[PDB]
């Protein structure tokens, strides 16, 4: 479910950790 602080597919904010994927498109979950 997306690597730690790793980029996301974009429209899919399914980032387990650390918290959420923001921004959604072209961003990293922190």
């Amino acid at each position: 479910c997306i690597a730690h602080y790793g980029k996301c597919d974009g429209i899919i904010n399914q980032c387990c950790d650390p918290w959420l994927c923001t921004p959604p498109i072209i961003g990293f979950c922190l």
